[PDB]
């Protein structure tokens, strides 16, 4: 279960985060630790396709191979915070499990630059038992996290130093595909 509301980030600027790029997942906290692997990755695109807001997943686990791409419409509950109805699709946006109710996850971005952010999010998937997971996100897919966003994990009055990073997975990404899932 989720426990947390996320403030999202004073001054939040949309059009920057929803540009239509790719933001790559770096390090991630669980506050269920136990309902993710502790090796994983994940990456997403954000951005308005014909006036709508969306993004567009993607997981692999790195040691199964368990791979899966999700594209949402995000409806706004205030600025920085959204929940998002996902649909399930292969890379070229064909639908494989069709959206639902019941399966949405919320999303809040809780600080933003051009380069790098940290956000919240909860997963509702039928009936799963889900906690918060936070994640620190990048342009760059190796960066290390800078001083900016390690500010804000603090701020938000946790320790970066308990989140797992994604770096030493081996993983690649299919930026292409990302960005295309965006109009689907
Ligand atoms: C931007 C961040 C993330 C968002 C918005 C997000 C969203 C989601 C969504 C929508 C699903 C369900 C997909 C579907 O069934 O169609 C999902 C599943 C999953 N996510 Fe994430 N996720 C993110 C990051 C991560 C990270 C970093 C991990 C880390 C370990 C993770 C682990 C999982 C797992 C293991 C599942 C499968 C749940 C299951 O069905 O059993 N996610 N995520």
């Amino acid at each position: 279960a989720c426990t947390k509301n996320a403030i999202a980030q004073t001054g939040f600027n949309k059009d920057k985060y929803f540009n239509g790029d790719v933001w790559y997942v770096t390090d991630y906290l669980d506050l269920e630790p136990d309902d993710v692997p502790k090796r994983y990755c994940a990456a997403l695109a954000a951005g308005t396709a014909s006036g709508k807001l969306k993004e567009a997943l993607y997981h692999y686990d790195p040691k199964t191979q368990d791979t899966f791409y999700d594209v949402s419409e995000l409806q706004v509950e205030s600025l920085g915070k959204y929940t998002a109805n996902f649909k399930k699709v292969d890379k070229n946006g064909n639908v494989k499990v069709a959206v639902t109710a019941g399966n949405y996850y919320t999303f809040t971005v809780m600080y933003a630059d051009d380069s790098s952010a940290l956000i919240h999010t909860c997963l509702h998937k039928g009936n799963k038992d889900l906690g918060d997971l936070y994640a620190v996100l990048n342009r760059n897919k190796d960066a290390a996290a800078g001083d900016k966003v390690k500010s804000a994990v603090s701020a938000a009055t946790l320790e970066f130093s308990k989140f797992i990073s994604t770096k030493e997975n081996n993983c690649a990404y299919d930026n292409d595909s990302l960005k295309s899932l965006l109009t689907k």
